[PDB]
């Protein structure tokens, strides 16, 4: 029953609301597996292995940076943010 954000696989973007945001491949992933897995914190290691599979010369870092892709596009102002930082533990993202 989660809806503040609703994936689009048609288009591989994801609808706030009434908004839809256009996600690359990278981002799109990211943020299905934090939303198929939510309420559950995702170490970088976790994400990493889901969303860079067979990459190679990518390591953790490249998860946070994503992280602030996803939030710059998903994000309003004034409210907190849909990917929450869980300090020595990764990232979540929580039903409210």
């Amino acid at each position: 029953m989660y809806r503040d954000l609703v994936l689009n696989p048609q288009n591989r973007s994801v609808n706030r609301g009434d908004d839809e945001i256009s996600l690359t491949k990278r981002e799109y992933d990211l943020l299905n597996i934090l939303m198929t897995n939510m309420n559950r914190v995702m170490t970088r290691e976790e994400l990493l292995s889901n969303v860079w599979k067979y990459d190679e010369a990518v390591e953790t870092n490249v998860v946070d940076v994503y992280i602030r892709y996803l939030r710059g596009k998903i994000d309003i102002p004034g409210k907190e943010s849909y990917i929450q930082t869980v300090r020595g533990m990764g990232y979540v993202i929580r039903e409210k």
